[PDB]
């Protein structure tokens, strides 16, 4: 009776959902999932951490039992997936860059591991996932250029992140190949974002799309967005997923003020937000073809445990999968 998501920005973009595994066993969630969306993201089933295993005797292998559910149930509902994340500083074992004496790999045994990960993973999904996170957040505006000194940065160096797009696009040319990261949009971040991409564009690396992670507060300027936007459509061929929405009621990571159930006029806050947010996606149409929500009701965000444990209401749908005063706001930026 209500209308959806998927159906009412069928022309603009897919409307995807991070999802844990523990949904495709519930009916209640399935019901949600299969109405509004028609992509996916796990929300950590696929990241290194929970794919990597090793032996008794030190030996490295995959355990794909939990990841193949997601292309299992994307098979059967229709759904697109969006593959989350190949190469990334967090949810990666530190064990992953060393040998079985915890020395640091060399360069080259890094490289060869990074190869035979990226080539297992995306050779695994090829032609099932439509696109990958290849890189996350591998910006930090704080260091001369720009770039994080993770284990990837101190273990391989700077040219990780062009051999990661390399050796994913080796193991599924038709995959959409993204760079990821969060900050998008404040302005510092955003220029180096845009030199990273555009430089390796202009070598011929192939990455097709910028991430922009949308990990929102109240407090945030939806000017600066537009404007972010209208920086990285400058660079000729990229397109633009927007990969983990999700806006915090709170105006910072830590409030001193906690709501044990969420006033009014903070709902009513939110719907405008989101009401001026999707208004600028729908005016960059044309350069965004997927806008992904990082849970699928308030009560699964992460946003009530990664800053400190608390209750928040991040999304369109709340705790009883009712639509919120933002789900009406959003389905009227078209209507
Ligand atoms: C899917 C999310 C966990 S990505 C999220 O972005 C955050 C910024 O708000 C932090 O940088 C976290 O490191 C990162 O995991």
């Amino acid at each position: 009776q209500i209308p959806s998501l998927k159906d009412v920005f069928l022309q603009d973009f897919k409307i995807g959902v991070a999802l844990p595994v523990r949904v495709f066993s519930n009916s209640m969630d399935v019901e949600l999932i299969t109405k509004h969306f028609n992509s996916m993201t796990a929300e950590n089933e696929m990241k290194p951490e929970s794919i990597l295993r090793r032996d008794a005797s030190g030996k490295i292998y995959y355990d794909f039992t939990v990841a193949d559910r997601y292309i299992e149930f994307a098979q059967k509902h229709g759904m697109v997936v969006r593959g989350h994340t190949l190469v990334w500083h967090s949810q990666t074992p530190e064990w992953f860059f060393k040998d079985e004496k915890g020395n640091l790999l060399s360069r080259e045994a890094m490289i060869e591991r990074m190869r035979e990960y990226i080539h297992t993973v995306v050779g695994r999904y090829r032609g099932k996932v439509y696109a990958w996170d290849v890189v996350n957040e591998a910006v930090d505006e704080n260091q001369p250029d720009g770039l994080r000194r993770s284990l990837w940065y101190q273990v391989i160096g700077p040219d990780y992140i062009e051999l990661a797009f390399k050796f994913a696009h080796e193991a599924d040319p038709d995959a959409l190949l993204f760079y990821n990261d969060y900050n998008e949009f404040f302005p510092k971040k955003r220029d180096i974002i845009f030199k990273l991409v555009k430089e390796m564009r202009e070598k011929g690396v192939p990455i097709h799309g910028i991430g922009m992670q949308q990990h929102l507060t109240l407090a945030d300027n939806v000017g600066w967005i537009d404007i972010a936007i209208q920086k990285f459509k400058t660079i000729s061929g990229i397109q633009i997923h927007i990969t983990e929405l999700d806006v915090s009621v709170y105006k910072s990571r830590s409030p001193s003020i906690i709501y044990q159930t969420p006033p009014l006029e903070v709902l009513k806050e939110q719907a405008e937000f989101y009401r001026k947010l999707f208004e600028i996606y729908r005016k960059h149409t044309d350069v965004i073809t997927n806008v992904t929500f990082w849970g699928l009701k308030d009560d699964y965000s992460w946003l009530r445990f990664f800053f400190g444990r608390r209750n928040d209401w991040p999304l369109l749908f709340d705790e009883n999968y009712q639509p919120k005063p933002a789900f009406w706001s959003v389905i009227e930026s078209v209507s």
